[PDB]
């Protein structure tokens, strides 16, 4: 589980969003596995705007923080799941790590900011969900 929290906005796993989530949908891609939803109060999380290929993740499953090489944003294949049918998911980030289930919506940061979220992971290997295209989160 876990969420950024960028100004009136909280951007979950599209597969883990809450009824609340859905009832204040301000936009969603199941092809990127993110939904974002409005919020009353305010959130202090600076979204990087880089091309940044190094950073630190947060691992529920171990409670501890691993730094990572990951790839730029891609188109990857993914296997089915209560959630979705064996597809093509985009903007999709891959690093060498540690990762389960329960994993997703632990945030990746590089020193400019929140990159993007845990979202797949299997064989020692973790994605994340890019978000540092989606500008309109400032704006
Ligand atoms: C960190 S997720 C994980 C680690 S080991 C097995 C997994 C499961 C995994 O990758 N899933 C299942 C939930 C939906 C995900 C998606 N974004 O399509 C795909
Ligand atoms: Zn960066």
């Amino acid at each position: 589980s876990g969420a950024i929290y960028v100004g009136n906005y909280r951007v979950v796993n599209r597969h883990l969003a809450t009824h609340n989530d859905w009832a204040n949908l301000v936009w969603e891609d199941s092809s990127r596995d993110l939904l974002v939803s409005s919020t009353t109060a305010q959130g202090c999380d600076t979204i990087a705007r880089c091309d940044c290929q190094t950073g630190v993740y947060y691992c529920s499953s171990r409670r501890k923080h691993y730094p990572v090489s990951f790839s730029k944003p891609s188109l990857i294949f993914v296997e089915a799941s209560e959630y979705y049918p064996a597809r093509y998911q985009s903007h999709l980030m891959l690093a060498v790590g540690h990762s389960e289930p329960g994993d997703c919506g632990g945030i990746l940061r590089c020193q400019h900011g929140v990159v993007g979220i845990v979202s797949t992971g299997g064989n020692g290997l973790v994605g994340f969900a890019d978000v540092r295209d989606l500008l309109w989160l400032d704006e």
